[PDB]
């Protein structure tokens, strides 16, 4: 009962482009999933369907993400109740009509850092592993011709959804899909982002040769992950878990990492940012409720983990397809 | 102790009269006997503030609201964290969001609307805290009863009880071996993570039907297999990490035992591989869950290399 999604403005945009062929299918390829999806969908309607219907007087995206319009106190609380519905909620904040959606982490913090390395005026980006889609927004409002972000989580998509809603004309698609779900060789998207996946990856060098598969030639990834200190050969497998997170693979070094993408194939490697993660960034709020990054430190040294393994640390690297 | 006076009023005039003019002296008993397992959560149901809702759901979630300052609602939380582990929910409790392991919330959704409860006189077979009980009222149930003997579910029931204290649900911390022979006396029965647990699941599915009156319905919910109507998996050991799992049928098996077991309509109306988003460790249930029972290079499997869990649903009539 959520409403299937007219993808013929994609496949109108993505015309006498490399994407083309693909968005020709995308539309039964959507319709499938989203079929599959039914139930788990059926989680999020009610909330969906309480949004109030307006449209924003003003928009930026450029700065943060902030939506103005003429709204009530009632239409507030309404809209308030409507996007707790859809908790938890982990990248952003947004700010909606007035309602602050304090997100677990400040992804405008991070944003901010790394937007002033890359250019994104009239590319097509992919974001792989979006989550709720709020860097897609932002990356709008850096000058992207048009996003894609691709997450196989139906919260997630259901989040974005939420967004759309009040920025129904703006080039931004979620595909609630796997990277492997793409065709092989795609070779379309101008810039491509990874962020906060490569260490869920048994395998990161198909990973990062996965990602050098969706850009075109000369194209642009951009690649965030978690690092350790230290030399090029300095790499760490957890034992168990890091950080409580179950699945984490490698953690290499910065110069482990560059020299991974070099291998990879890419150039002009190298890393614009690298930083501690805070407590102040990452946090639990009354829109994601569950424990966040203090309850994952060692409570006597915010240096560790509570396993003794080094603190999380984000490097973000980029690279270009040669 | 737990008067039991407006449970026998209700069912008077009913099959289940009898029955009930003898449970206040069985409750009594087995309150003795658990005497020692309940003062371990005695000081956590004391320390619940006095409050009433002025706003009840139990229909769409279980939600309360009321007038609550921040003090008030600190003690409240620091009381309902002093009964973890929570496994069935989730509960909202005038702005305390009990966080449990599971979603049963989202099973609720995918079951309820293939039944029809108006009315009915209710039996929950290992009702756990009582989650489904609530949500059974929410769903136009006219009573529900709950059996499960494990002291902290049943102070866990007793809790949410303090803020709902004149709707008809109980919880009574038996087995069903513990209620006589042939009630046939509910309208609609529920037994949800019960069967594999059990020895011998012919005689659960008889001893639930015994419940029912002529007409009513099970609704069986279980660990199933893929597969044909001949395959059943039996473990070595461990499914999931968990002791004392015995029968883990294919759909078409355990609808082909309940037609043999007297059933008529048996249909499956639900199939579903549980998530790590339906099923995880919380602030509220910090032991292991799912993910930790999952092979972690393969989540289709459990750590011991068998299927990996999947729920089926599946609805019969007495006839």
């Amino acid at each position: 009962s959520n409403a299937m999604i007219d993808l013929a403005p994609l496949v109108r945009r993505l015309a006498g482009t490399p994407l083309a062929e693909w968005a020709n299918g995308l539309q039964a390829q959507l319709d499938t999933k989203m079929s599959k999806g039914h139930g788990d969908l059926q989680r999020w309607q009610s909330a969906l369907d309480a949004l109030p219907a307006l449209q924003p007087e003003k928009v930026d995206l450029t700065d943060s993400f902030t939506l103005e319009t003429e709204c009530d106190g009632e239409t507030r609380t309404v809209l308030r109740k409507a996007l707790l519905g859809l908790s938890p909620w982990r990248k952003g904040p947004f700010n909606v009509f007035g309602v602050h959606i304090d997100t677990e982490w400040r992804s405008d913090w991070k944003w901010s850092r790394v937007s002033p390395h890359l250019d994104l005026k009239g590319k097509r980006v992919l974001d792989v592993g979006c989550g709720n889609g709020y860097y897609q927004w932002r990356m709008l409002g850096a000058g992207a011709d048009s996003v894609i972000g691709v997450d196989p989580n139906w919260l997630f998509f259901c989040q974005f959804q939420a967004m759309q809603r009040y920025l129904p004309d703006l080039p931004a698609w979620h595909l609630p899909f796997a990277l492997e779900d793409l065709p092989a060789n795609l070779e379309g998207f101008d810039t491509v982002f990874s962020m906060g996946v490569l260490y869920h990856r048994k395998s990161p060098i198909d990973h990062l040769l996965a990602l050098k598969d969706c850009l075109v030639k000369g194209g642009e990834l951009v690649m965030e992950t978690l690092v350790i200190p230290g030399d090029v050969h300095q790499v760490l497998v957890p034992e168990d878990r890091y950080a409580q997170m179950r699945n984490v693979w490698f953690l290499p070094s910065v110069p482990a990492l560059e020299l991974w993408m070099r291998r990879a194939g890419f150039t002009d490697v190298r890393c614009v940012d690298v930083s501690h993660t805070t407590v102040e960034e990452q946090r639990s709020t009354e829109w994601m409720r569950f424990q966040s990054l203090g309850d994952y430190l060692d409570p006597n040294d915010h240096s560790k983990t509570v396993e003794g393994l080094p603190a999380p640390m984000r490097a973000v690297i980029v690279g270009r397809k040669p």
